[PDB]
C-alpha cells in the first residue's frame, strides 16, 4: 500500500533509523568484550534483523529509480561512519572462520590440548595480510586470556557466527537490492566492495527470482535457501526425474500445462525429498527398518552386482556339450578344468535369485509412494476442481479409481488430508449433501460432529485401500519389468537357460539400445499394417499359383516321391511366405525354369512382379519404417538440447535479445530465471508460517493455493520494462 | 616411420605406406572419421547383434540341434550345434551373412515335427537381424557420413 | 513425402489463424492468447 | 593436469611462452594467502635468493 509508504517517507523515520544505526554500531563493539555479555547481544541482532525487513517491506512495490530508493541510500551515507563499523564487524568476524581453517596456524599451535597461545596466534593473524593492526588486539580482547596461552580458536570461530547468521545474510539482501535497483551510485560501489565477504558467504544461500504481479510489473524477489534444501536437491535420484521432466515437457507438452506440470513436478520432487529425508541415516520393527534403510541406500548398486553375476552365469553356461552316455541325451558340462564351474554356477544362480528379490524390495520401498502419490494427487485435484464423479461421469483408470473414495484414508500420501471436506462443502447442496457424504464415506453429521473440531500395522490394515494400491502399482510399467526380471531369475533354477534371460537386461538399460527397442513400438500401428499388406500380397500371389502354376511347384528331386507343395492351398501359401520373401530373387528363383513354352511368358511376368512388388518395395518400406523410427527418436533428444540453449523456458524470449552483451543470455538464465530458484521459492513458502509472508510472498502464495498461473513472467524479464532506465 | 622401417623385414609392409593415400585425401578422411564419430553408439549396436544372435543360438541348442547337420557325408556327422560355443559361432559366422537368414542354410522343415515353430524361427531370425540391425548399422555409418 | 504433407497441416493449423495470416507469437503475449483468438475471434465455423 | 604437475619445479618452465616472468607473478599474487615459502618450494624459485 503506497499510502503508508508515502507517509513513512515523509516523517523523521530515517532520522529515527539513523539514531538506531548509531546505537547499533557502538553497542556491539562494546558488548563484544565479554562472555557474560552474550545473552544481550543475541537480542540486538534479532532486533536489527526486524528493522531491515521493515526497510525491505518499505522497498517493495519499488520502481527502478524511485525516491524511496534514493532516500534509502543517502540515509545510509548520512550514517556512513557507523554503517561501515557494523559492516567491518561483519567483515572481520567472517574471515576469522576462513583463516582458522588453514593449516598454517594449526601448525602454529603445538599444544596437544588445542589451547593456542595468544601471542602465538597474534603473529598468526599478523602473518596473513588481510586483517589490520588494530584488529588483532580487538580480537585478543575479544578472546579469553586464560593465563595468556589459551584462546581456544575452535570455539572462538563459531561463537559469534550462529547468532549473527541471518542478519548478515539480511543486510546483504538490502545492499544487493538497492544496488540492483538504482544504478550509478559510487557510494554503493564503495559499499559493495566494503562488504564483499558477506556477499560471497551469502550468495549460495541466497536465491533470486522474478515474478510479475501487482498490476503488470516484474520485480526481483529474494529469499533464504537452507543448507538442507540444497543438499537433497543435488541428488541423482532427484536429478534423473528432472532430466526426464525436461524431456517430456518441451517435446510433447504445450505451453499451457508447462507451468501446471512444473508445479506438479515441483510437488513430486518435493515429495521424493521428504521420503529421502525419511530414509536418511521387540526391535523387530527396528531391525526391519535398518534392513530397509540398508537396502534402499545401496539400491542403486545392488543392480550392478545383479548385472555381473548374470554376465558370469553365462560364460559358464557357454560351456555345455551333449552326449548319450552321461559322464536319454544327458546334458552336462565340458569341465574346462578350472575351479569347478558347476559349483560356481549353482552359487551364482542362488545369488542371482537373491540379489533380485533384494532389487524388488528396494523398488517397493522407494518408487511406490511417488506413484501412489501421483495417482492420489491427480485424483483428489480432478475431484475438488473439476468435480469428476459427483457432477460428471467417466477410461479404465477412472473406473478403477472409483473404489477408494469410500476408503477411510483416501489421501494417504497427498499431503492434503482435508480434501474430503472441501469437495463436500463446495458441492454441499447442488448434488445432495447426504448423498455426497455417502459417496465419500464421510459419515456427514457424525463426521462434522467429530470431537476434534469441538474438543501393529497388520492389526488394522485396511483391505480395500490395499487392493486399490496394488491394482494401481500392477498397472505400472516399471514394476512389471522388475516382476518379469524376478520371475525369470526364479524360473532359472528350473533350467539355467533362464539365466540367459537376465543376461538380456544389458539391452533394455543401455541408452543407444533402448532407443532401438522403442522404435518398433513407436509406430507399430503403422508397421503391423505393412506386414499385413505383405501377408495379403503374398496371398494373392499364392492364389494364382494355385490356379495355374501348380505344375511347376515340385520341390522334390526324387523321381518317385512327388512333393507338390502347391496342392493344399494352406500349404502353398506357407511355402511362399516361408521361402518366398527370403529368396532375395523372388519366388521364381526356387522353381523350375519356364523354358517350356506353355505359359512361359506369363510366368516370366509372375516371377518379375513377385520380386519387384514384394522384395524390392515392401521388404524395403518395412526396413524403411524401422530405420526411420530410429532416426526421429534421435532428433527428439536433439531439439531439447538445442532450445534449452536458445529459449529461457520461463519466458519465451530467445537468446538474441540476451546476446546484446557478453553472457547476456547466460547471466539471464543463471540468475534471472533459474527454475531451481522457483522450486526453492515454493519450498521456502511451504516452510515458513503464514503470518510472516510479506506482501509479494503472500500474494504469490494465495495465487498458488487456488491454481492460477498468472504470476510467471511469460513475456518480459526486467529488461524490457526497465531496459532504458538501467545501464 | 615404424611401418616403413619394418618393411625391410618383409616388403608387404611397403603396402602399409601404400595406405597413406587414404588418411590425407579429404573425401576419404571424412569416411574414416565417421566410424569413430559415434562409436559409443555403434559398438552398442554391434553388441546388440551379438546378444540377439546369442538368444537365437540358445533356442537352437535346446530344440533344433537335430537340423544342424551341415555335413553331406552319410557317415561323418558334423552336428555343428552340439558344443554351444560352436553353434553360436556357426550362427554369427554364416547367420548374418546368409542374406536370407539362418533358415537358408539348414534342412527344410517339411517334417511336421516342429515344422511351424521352425517356420517362425527362420522368419524371425531373418527379420529382426538381417532386415533391422544389419540395416541400422549401415544406417549409422551412412548417416555419420552425411 | 506423403507422410509430411499430412504433417505440415497439423503444424500450421496450430501456428496460423487460417483467416488472418498472423502467427501464434502475436497471440502468445498472454495465456491462451492464440487459443482464445482462434476459439472466438475467428472460428471458421462461426463464418459458415 | 597430473602429468603437467611435473615441470613447475623446472628451471625453464616458460620455454616457448614468451612471458618468462610468470614465476614471480603467481607467487606475488598469492604471496601470503597460501604461504610464500611454500609457493617458492612448489615453483622451485628459491624465494629469498
Ligand atoms: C547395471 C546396468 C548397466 C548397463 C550398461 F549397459 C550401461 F551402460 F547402461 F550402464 C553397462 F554398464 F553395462 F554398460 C545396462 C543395464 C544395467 N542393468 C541394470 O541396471 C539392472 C540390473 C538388474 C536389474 C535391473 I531392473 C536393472 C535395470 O535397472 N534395468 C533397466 C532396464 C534399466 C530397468 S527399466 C526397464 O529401464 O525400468
Ligand atoms: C602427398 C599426399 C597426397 C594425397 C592426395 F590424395 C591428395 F589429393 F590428398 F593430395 C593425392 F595427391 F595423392 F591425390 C594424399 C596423401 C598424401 N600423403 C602425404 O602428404 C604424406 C606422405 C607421406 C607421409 C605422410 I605423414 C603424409 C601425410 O601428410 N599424411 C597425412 C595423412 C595427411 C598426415 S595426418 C594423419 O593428416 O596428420
Ligand atoms: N530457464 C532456463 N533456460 C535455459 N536453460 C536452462 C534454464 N534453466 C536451466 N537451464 C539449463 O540447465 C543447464 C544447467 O547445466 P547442467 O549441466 O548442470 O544441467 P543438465 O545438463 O540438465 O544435467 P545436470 O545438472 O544433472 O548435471 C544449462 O544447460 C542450462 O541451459
Ligand atoms: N482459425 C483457426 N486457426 C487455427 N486453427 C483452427 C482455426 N479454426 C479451427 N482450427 C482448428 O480446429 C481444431 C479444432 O479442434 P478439433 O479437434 O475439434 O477439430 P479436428 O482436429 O479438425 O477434428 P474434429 O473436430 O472433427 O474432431 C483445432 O486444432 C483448431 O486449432
Ligand atoms: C509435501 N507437501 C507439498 O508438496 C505441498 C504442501 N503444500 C503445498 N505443496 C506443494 N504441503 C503442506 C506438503 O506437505
Ligand atoms: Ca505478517
Ligand atoms: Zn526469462
Ligand atoms: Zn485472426
Amino acid at each position: 500500500c503506497t499510502g503508508n509508504q508515502q507517509s513513512l517517507a515523509h516523517s523523521r523515520l530515517w532520522d529515527a533509523v539513523v539514531g538506531f544505526l548509531h546505537v547499533f554500531a557502538h553497542m556491539m563493539m562494546k558488548l563484544a568484550q565479554d562472555s557474560s555479555q552474550i545473552e544481550l547481544l543475541k537480542e540486538l541482532l534479532d532486533l536489527q534483523k526486524d528493522m531491515v525487513v521493515m526497510l525491505l517491506s518499505l522497498l517493495e512495490g519499488n520502481v527502478v529509480n524511485g525516491m524511496i530508493a534514493r532516500q534509502m541510500v543517502d540515509m545510509l551515507v548520512e550514517s556512513s561512519s557507523n554503517v561501515e563499523m557494523i559492516l567491518k564487524f561483519f567483515d572481520m568476524f567472517l574471515k576469522l572462520k576462513d583463516i582458522v581453517g588453514s593449516e598454517a596456524f594449526q601448525d602454529y599451535v603445538t599444544d596437544p590440548r588445542g589451547l593456542i597461545s595468544k601471542k602465538d596466534f597474534q603473529k598468526a593473524m599478523d602473518s596473513q595480510k588481510q586483517f589490520t593492526g588494530p584488529e588483532i588486539q580487538f580480537l585478543l580482547s575479544c578472546s579469553e586470556a586464560d593465563e595468556n596461552e589459551m584462546i581456544n580458536f575452535e570455539e572462538f570461530a563459531n561463537r559469534f557466527q550462529e547468532p549473527a547468521r541471518d542478519i548478515g545474510f539480511n543486510v546483504a539482501v538490502l545492499l544487493t537490492n538497492l544496488s540492483e535497483h538504482v544504478p550509478h551510485d559510487p557510494r554503493l560501489r564503495n559499499f559493495l566492495e566494503l562488504a564483499e565477504s558477506i556477499l560471497e558467504y551469502f550468495r549460495p544461500y541466497l536465491g533470486r527470482i522474478e515474478i510479475m504481479g501487482a498490476s503488470r510489473r516484474i520485480e526481483r524477489i529474494y529469499f533464504e535457501i537452507s543448507e538442507t534444501n540444497r543438499a537433497q536437491w543435488e541428488m541423482p535420484q532427484v536429478k534423473e526425474s528432472k532430466r526426464q521432466f525436461i524431456f517430456d515437457v518441451v517435446n510433447e507438452g504445450g505451453e499451457a500445462e508447462k507451468m501446471e506440470l512444473f508445479v506438479s513436478f515441483c510437488e513430486d520432487t518435493i515429495f521424493e525429498m521428504q521420503i529421502a529425508a525419511q530414509i536418511s541415516e521387540g526391535e523387530l520393527e527396528v531391525q526391519r527398518v535398518k534392513f530397509l534403510n540398508y537396502l534402499s541406500r545401496n539400491f542403486y548398486t545392488l543392480k550392478y552386482l545383479a548385472l555381473f553375476l548374470a554376465f558370469a552365469i553365462n560364460f559358464i553356461l557357454l560351456f555345455y556339450k551333449v552326449s548319450d552316455s552321461p559322464p536319454n541325451m544327458v546334458y552336462y558340462f565340458l569341465e574346462e578344468s578350472t575351479g569347478y564351474m558347476e559349483p560356481a554356477l549353482w552359487c551364482l544362480s542362488l545369488l542371482h535369485t537373491l540379489v533380485a528379490f533384494l532389487i524388488i524390495i528396494g523398488y517397493n520401498c522407494l518408487k511406490v509412494p511417488l506413484v501412489i502419490f501421483k495417482r492420489e494427487k491427480e485424483l483428489a485435484r480432478k475431484l475438488e476442481f473439476d468435480g469428476l464423479y459427483i457432477t460428471e461421469q467417466p477410461d479404465v483408470k477412472g473406473q478403477w479409481d472409483r473404489l477408494v473414495l469410500n476408503t477411510p484414508s483416501f489421501p494417504s500420501n497427498y499431503w492434503d488430508k482435508f480434501v474430503k471436506r472441501k469437495v463436500l462443502d463446495k458441492h454441499g447442496d447442488i448434488f445432495g449433501r447426504e448423498r455426497i457424504a455417502e459417496l465419500l464415506g464421510m459419515d456427514l453429521a457424525s463426521l462434522e460432529i467429530t470431537a476434534h473440531n469441538e474438543r501393529t500395522w497388520l492389526m488394522s490394515i485396511d483391505v480395500k485401500y490395499q487392493i486399490w494400491k496394488f491394482g494401481v502399482i500392477f498397472t505400472d510399467n516399471s514394476f512389471l519389468y522388475s516382476g518379469w526380471y524376478m520371475v525369470m531369475s526364479l524360473l532359472g533354477h528350473y533350467n539355467n537357460f533362464f539365466f540367459a534371460a537376465h543376461l538380456l537386461d544389458i539391452a533394455m538399460g543401455v541408452k543407444t539400445l533402448r532407443t532401438i527397442l522403442s522404435s518398433v513400438t513407436h509406430n507399430g500401428k503403422q508397421l503391423v499394417m505393412t506386414v499385413g499388406l505383405l501377408a495379403v500380397v503374398v496371398y494373392l500371389y499364392t492364389v494364382v499359383a494355385f490356379n495355374f502354376f501348380r505344375k511347376f511347384y515340385n520341390k522334390s528331386e526324387d523321381e518317385d516321391e512327388p512333393d507338390m507343395k502347391c496342392d493344399d492351398m494352406m500349404t502353398c501359401y506357407l511355402f511362399h511366405m516361408y521361402v518366398g520373401v527370403r529368396a532375395g530373387g523372388g519366388i521364381g528363383d526356387e522353381i523350375e525354369d519356364p523354358a517350356g513354352d506353355e505359359y512361359e511368358l506369363y510366368r516370366v511376368v509372375f516371377d518379375i512382379t513377385f520380386f519387384f512388388f514384394v522384395i524390392v518395395i515392401l521388404l524395403a518400406i518395412i526396413q524403411g519404417l524401422i530405420i526411420d523410427a530410429f532416426g526421429e527418436l534421435r532428433d527428439q533428444q536433439e531439439q531439447v538440447k538445442e532450445d534449452m540453449e536458445t529459449k529461457c523456458f520461463i519466458c519465451g524470449i530467445g537468446s538474441d535479445y540476451f546476446d546484446t552483451t557478453p553472457h547476456g543470455f547466460e547471466t539471464h538464465t543463471l540468475e534471472e530465471h533459474n527454475l531451481a530458484n522457483y522450486m526453492f521459492f515454493l519450498m521456502y513458502l511451504i516452510n515458513k508460517d503464514e503470518t510472516e509472508h510479506t506482501g509479494q510472498e503472500s500474494y504469490v502464495w494465495k495465487m498458488y493455493q487456488e491454481r492460477c498461473w498468472d504470476f510467471f513472467p511469460a513475456g518480459d524479464c526486467f529488461r524490457k520494462q526497465y531496459e532504458d532506465q538501467l545501464s
